[PDB]
């Protein structure tokens, strides 16, 4: 019934329509999976289709890999508006085409009404790893710079504020974008990249916590150097949110030796949402500050003090992606 | 919060806990994805965990491939019974271990109550293709035997009959099982395998239709040679169902040249549910019968006549897998 798929995704790997798709790929590969439950489904600056491609493209690249192939799996609600599914799949085609990535295989389940809320999408990405060693949450080390690709809090703020009918500044919108090309350039052109990660789940603070944890170092962050859009700042205090824990869908943390840091910003500025790319701190070894412990993230505040950025709260906030 | 995952799946590829998992795989690969919405979640002979591993292992093998890695993505309902999630993940570990397959990466989304019905699972499998050329729905050709791995209708009948509190024969239960080892042996030991496929969506008739369609041949089936358990026969007429269109979760259609057919049954008999493995017909070229058209499936009935097995009806029957 629903075959807008070839009308938006078409390629000879998908259009062979077997139980599995055949892939030609070299050796060491990166694999990643995500499900997408964002509510609502259309919002300023993107949609579930948009997240579904972009976020999985990103997850694959975080291993310093070139994403080549996506697979994808819809769970749709009975009597769901077909125009909606049409728009979402069109979002996906464009995003895939835009990122150089082919959706090669899929599935589609339909469920009675009530059983699911309109639709959900899982996508699974596969790509080829470009370097040895490759970026990894446990490879942050004493003397590395911590860089951010762009502003924090945008995505989370915009769907939290849509879901309450509030509009705020017109310039508050999702940052859903593919960062494969930036990563590709980082790893092959700047080199010796230690950690790549995108602050999606629980925002910058908590992914900084996972890195600090995995590497057994501390992360040092400078509040002022963390770019946050003024309207996102204002949106966040109106609704009582910390933008450093809000989800981002189009951003990346990059952590590498000091020597290569300035060159990695160059690239990052030319990346999506890269106007605001910045060095936000450094990685220091246990007790180097000190007192601050291994697994801990400490921010020098704007006011000349300190703040421990602690892990979530806070099971989550629901359905932001 | 939910980390029974390492308590049931644990391996160093998953237990590195990055945005993506690193995989070491050779060249030509098979990839497949499925979402699992079966209702109810526990039934005689398997569960959603069970389908989730087994059915994706199967889908990958249908390309004559060795499945190596699964990724997996839960969508769970808020306040869902943790014992349930515990049982389902334990099902998955066992099934993965049992099939020689590692769950290497995952995701987990939680949604408010109402937004989804208890839980859903997508899994995506990846494996290495064992032969050139490889089995493919368009490779059925004049003079091939059509073989079945086992009895038809079992899975569909059992969850349709659970969902109505009915019990029927104790020997009616899901056939959820991994058929990677059978396939592996078929392709490397019997050889020149033309088509592999598992009659899941809409049962044997409709997957026979997809093959007949893709190959541009007719499929000839012999009703009596199609194994159906007596209690499944009786369960099916009580509830007004055609067992040849009921979903199967542990079965496979194998289509190959006549010369290798007897040797492929040997293997098939030693396969799961292989007691009943049988030759059910042959593949004939347009007009060879004739009148019967390309894309068509014609059965010689038990009573000495003919029946055209037509494509579904019949959007589906909901949530059988």
């Amino acid at each position: 019934i629903s075959d807008l798929f070839l009308r938006h995704f078409d390629n000879p790997i998908l259009g062979t329509l077997n139980d599995a798709a055949r892939l030609d790929l070299t050796g060491p590969l990166a694999m990643s999976t995500d499900s997408y439950t964002v509510d609502p489904i259309f919002f300023p600056g993107g949609d579930i289709g948009t997240l579904a491609v972009h976020g999985t493209v990103n997850d694959v690249s975080m291993l310093g890999a070139r994403p080549r192939y996506l697979s994808c799996g819809f769970i749709l609600e009975e009597g769901l508006d077909m125009d909606i599914l049409e728009r979402v799949v069109a979002s996906m085609g464009k995003a895939a085409r835009e990122a150089g990535v082919f959706i090669v295989t899929g599935d589609t389940k339909v469920v009675p009404r009530g059983a699911c809320d309109k639709m959900f999408i899982n996508t699974t990405g596969i790509g080829e790893i470009l370097v040895d060693p490759a970026p990894s949450g446990d490879r942050a080390r004493p003397g590395d710079a911590i860089l951010i690709s762009g502003s924090m809090g945008d995505h989370g703020l915009t769907i939290l504020s849509q879901r309450q009918g509030l509009n705020f500044a017109a310039d508050v919108c999702s940052d859903s974008a593919s960062l494969n090309r930036v990563v590709e350039k980082l790893v092959l052109e700047v080199g010796d990249i230690h950690v790549l990660r995108d602050p999606t789940r629980g925002g910058l603070a908590t992914t900084l916590n996972e890195i600090a944890g995995q590497s057994q170092a501390v992360c040092h962050v400078l509040e002022t150097a963390v770019p946050v859009r003024e309207s996102v700042r204002n949106g966040c205090s109106f609704l009582g949110l910390d933008p450093l824990y809000l989800a981002n869908e189009g951003k990346l943390i990059c952590i590498l030796p000091e020597e290569r840091a300035e060159a990695a910003l160059a690239v990052l500025r030319e990346g999506p949402h890269g106007e605001h790319a910045a060095r936000i701190g450094s990685v220091k070894s246990v007790g180097e500050l000190g007192a601050a412990r291994a697994g801990q993230v400490v921010m020098e505040t704007a006011l000349g003090g300190h703040r421990l950025l602690s892990m979530l709260e806070g099971e989550q906030l629901p359905r932001i992606c």
